[PDB]
């Protein structure tokens, strides 16, 4: 057997050899797909379409027959058992409650937060961090690393870090004179009026690309807000996740928003499906993502920068197929 440490800090003995891992977290499970390591997962958590987006099974359609034997909160230890399983995978904020029904049939459980961060916050859905820059590059390495090692993909998980972080020097160059004045005020619209505010991913997506999250001076992690909030932020772009395309024409068609300067300027994206601005970091959000939006929101400074043979490289990398525009 082999000991971890996982992203809870736990201490966790896993078998040699890995086959059979059910994989309770959409975060991790892109991870392993880019890892190339879903012939050794049986199951998976039950909302991964939703949460992955509807084109997620184009890169993975092995996932359409998976075993689902519990989601992000909440498992069935009876189906469970039923896959045989040698390890599950959870979230970081998977109730103790759950983890306890896991490690009381005795299979090993490794959590996985893709944060560092205060030891006190790990566990928390919506930590508060004073430094979730560095919590978030460190946690999403250390995350990368602890996967790929339970699956025994070390190679492919050093290759999937570096690839993860390989243009943050460009953008911390070609937007490194961007003041606190001029960064782009910009808003992440998810369904029914959800959006992320301060310790996510989201603000830190943004503020690489020369932007800010209005909502993450007054809003902690994932909230619902309401209508008043938006239009007092008033920002200047409104971004929406890949997975949640409905959002754009419900917020298009709703005279409510009609007056936000974004509206105004047709400024409402949908972003490409690589360019999660999600509350976890993904490292084709970094690598593909911040450039994506560098570019939108900066393209005379990254004319140079070609992006669609980035995406395409990255693609045929780490997915095995080519990238596919919706
Ligand atoms: O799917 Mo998340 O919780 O926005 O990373």
């Amino acid at each position: 057997d082999r000991i971890i440490t996982d992203q809870l800090d736990r201490k966790v003995t896993i078998p040699d050899h890995i086959n059979r891992a059910v994989v309770l977290q959409h975060q991790t499970l892109n991870i392993a797909v880019q890892l190339d390591a879903t012939k050794q997962i049986v199951g998976v958590l039950s909302n991964w379409k939703k949460q992955l987006g509807k084109n997620y099974v184009r890169l993975a359609p092995e996932l359409e027959n998976m075993a689902m034997p519990g989601d992000l909160n909440s498992v069935n230890i009876e189906s469970l058992l039923a896959l045989k399983p040698d390890v599950v995978f959870v979230t970081n904020y998977a109730p103790s409650e759950m983890i306890k029904q896991i490690s009381d049939v005795n299979i090993p459980v490794v959590a996985i937060s893709l944060r560092t961060g205060e030891v006190g916050e790990k566990g928390k859905l919506n930590p508060t961090l004073t430094d979730e820059d560095k919590a978030y590059n460190d946690g999403l390495k250390q995350g990368i690393e602890l996967i790929a090692e339970v699956f025994e993909k070390k190679q492919q998980g050093d290759e999937l870090v570096k690839a993860a972080f390989a243009n943050r020097k460009l953008l911390a160059d070609r937007l490194g004179d961007v003041s606190a004045d001029k960064r782009v005020r910009t808003y992440m619209a998810n369904p029914d009026l959800g959006t992320y505010g301060s310790g996510k991913y989201t603000g830190l997506m943004m503020e690489h690309a020369g932007a800010y999250n209005v909502a993450a001076a007054t809003i902690k992690g994932f909230k619902q807000v309401s209508l008043e909030n938006v239009l007092e932020w008033n920002p200047a772009v409104i971004l929406v996740q890949d997975r949640y395309p409905d959002v754009v024409p419900q917020i298009l068609n709703d005279q409510g928003w009609a007056n936000i300067q974004a509206l105004k300027d047709k400024k409402v994206f949908l972003m490409p499906e690589y360019a999660k601005a999600w509350g976890y970091p993904m490292p084709e959000a970094l690598a593909l993502g911040e450039v994506w939006l560098a570019k939108a929101l900066y393209p005379q400074r990254f004319q140079d920068v070609d992006l669609d043979k980035m995406v395409n490289d990255y693609y045929q990398k780490f997915y095995r197929t080519s990238y596919k525009p919706d």
